């Protein structure tokens, strides 16, 4: 529970959109490792780190309208699934 | 290019108000400043690692920026403890 762990970053990630700095912060330290090996079985491994940093600059812009209709996790892989579409070329 | 320092303390401005926009726009116009500042208090090789580490503290401290000093001076502060720490 682990589903623990996804509670956490729910968390992280719904005071980060009422501008929680440091929460923010703790959110993509979370959840870096999770994108990273994501966007790299989604292409290369030489390409993810270039695509992590992508996914959480659009991160960033987005998360203020994070209201946590669904899990932080989703809605952050499901931006970088987008970032891996347009990447293609 | 005062003017430029001008956007970016704009961005920051906005950042520390809560808009996500601004802050990766900010992120995106500074962090080749960052890079080159943080290769060269270290290296090359670290630069990387501490441009990151620097942004990161940089999210989390920007809601209490108010402009005492451009964005920029307040940046690269951070990005001197980074680099301090990364040495200690």
């Amino acid at each position: 529970a682990t589903a623990s762990d996804d509670e956490a970053v729910t968390a992280l990630a719904l005071s980060a959109a009422k501008g929680n700095g440091r929460a923010l912060e703790a959110f993509i330290k979370a959840t870096q490792q999770d994108v990273w090996r994501f966007v790299a079985y989604l292409s290369d491994v030489g390409s993810a780190d270039d695509l992590t940093q992508e996914t959480f600059l659009r991160a960033i812009g987005a998360i203020p309208r994070f209201s946590a209709r669904s899990s932080a996790r989703t809605w952050l892989l499901a931006i970088a699934r987008h970032v891996v579409a347009d990447h293609i070329r």
